[PDB]
């Protein structure tokens, strides 16, 4: 996953 502050792990 990605928003704009950041993310990850899809």
């Amino acid at each position: 996953f990605k928003f704009g502050g950041x993310x990850x792990g899809g």
